[PDB]
């Protein structure tokens, strides 16, 4: 009994539009400039931001498409699932003007330095530079990530459902059909600024590939924060705390 | 100064049968069907298959188009950072005809409960089951699937190469290059099976999204293995402890 929403009727560009108006606010730091950064005084600044973040991030998935037509356990799933991914496709794209530097918020800005005030975030941070660098020389274009940043909340973690049932390979079902729409998009979105064929193919795997790094520094990056929360670095954040006992990484 | 070598003339033809005929061969496990799989049991027999086909996987890279083209420790960057990745694509491929089993050898087949005689190890085989289904689902062809496998020990670990240099980014090009031109086997492949040019497009970003949750299942079972290592399960096979201590993952 697979549904048809709205989702896959919209037109290549109302997708974008779609998830384009879905977008979220920018957030911003709070910290004072003056105190300097301990391994925890970031760690704490970041997990901060990283938690009020989560908040909107949640607010966003409801809007994207094909997204509510889930199970609502299910769209938790996947939530919960690529929160991070989210978080970090996210801090790549606003990094990417600011070669050698993440720009956490536009009052938060970090280097390759500052990485090391914490133990082990340094090579993250290289790793998110790498990504963040990579963008900018592909030149991705605003459309191309709302794309991306979709198709993560869509695809990572869809294969794991809490389900192995019957409706649970029409949602798998479903959601692949909404991810096939979002590839149409994406290659619309190509054709629709001169690359050939062979150059909207070939774009299509550049970006997609680009995923694969990122759910990679997402492992990582979790196993990590899942440590400073066993030094007692970690501020109680229950939003955070809970999309990290979520992966019951050990 | 980016060189050019046969790669990247290679007819989209030709690149099949190339990585085709560098295929490694299927090993065998030697367990004896007698002794009840333990913990440790199974986990040495698996470990004991890994560190062997590991050996084959070696030589394979070296076939595969552009990839000599590289610096010697790159190569062996690469290598080393995608190994599991890539011993997985093929235990799924292996695994694709019989639904519920992985196919770890022709004479070592095992199941969903199997997986269950050793801790956490359950949750990966139901990951290598999902990934091994899904592909079964798409009627992943063998052509598709050497295409995957190149792709993997290729895109897995070329944003963090040891270099940031200048002959870095030559070499991260030429990979950039050959990817390109794997994707366009694959684009060739589909269209020589009738596929739209819509259903090209799907279906190349339907594999390549498979590649974010193979990355996924690497990375787990990595550190899974670190664990069963810190637990003294594990054998001493010096390779496959190789292209582990190479991730430093704590
Ligand atoms: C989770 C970590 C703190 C929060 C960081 C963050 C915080 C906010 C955000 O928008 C993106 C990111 C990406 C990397 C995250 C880090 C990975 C390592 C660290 O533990
Ligand atoms: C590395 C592990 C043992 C070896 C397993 C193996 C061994 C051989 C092979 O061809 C593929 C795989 C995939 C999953 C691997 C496992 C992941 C968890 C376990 O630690």
């Amino acid at each position: 009994s697979k549904k048809n929403s709205l989702a896959l009727s919209l037109t290549a560009d109302q997708m974008v539009s779609a998830l384009l108006d879905a977008e979220p606010p920018i957030l911003y730091s709070e910290y004072d400039p003056t105190r300097p950064f301990s391994e925890a005084s970031m760690m704490g600044l970041l997990t901060n931001l990283a938690d009020r973040e989560l908040v909107h991030m949640i607010n966003w998935a409801k809007r994207v498409p094909g997204f509510v037509d889930l199970t609502l356990h299910d769209q938790v799933h996947l939530l919960e699932c690529a929160w991070l991914e989210i978080l970090m496709i996210g801090l790549v794209w606003r990094s990417m003007e600011h070669p050698g530097k993440l720009l956490f918020a536009p009052n938060l800005l970090l280097d390759r330095n500052q990485g090391k005030c914490v133990e082990g975030m340094v090579e993250i941070f290289d790793m998110l530079l790498a990504t963040s660098s990579r963008f900018r020389m592909m030149n991705l274009q605003g459309e191309e990530f709302v794309c991306l940043k979709s198709i993560i909340l869509l695809n990572s973690g869809v294969y794991t459902f809490l389900s192995s049932t019957l409706k649970s390979l029409e949602e798998k079902d479903h959601i692949h059909r909404v991810l096939d729409k979002i590839t149409d998009t994406l290659i619309h979105l190509m054709a629709k600024a001169g690359l050939t064929l062979q150059q909207q193919h070939q774009r299509l795997a550049q970006l997609l590939l680009i995923l694969s790094h990122i759910r990679h520094m997402s492992n990582k990056g979790m196993e990590h924060l899942y440590s400073m929360k066993c030094k007692n670095v970690v501020p109680l954040y229950d939003l955070l705390l809970e999309m990290l006992d979520a992966h019951r990484l050990h």
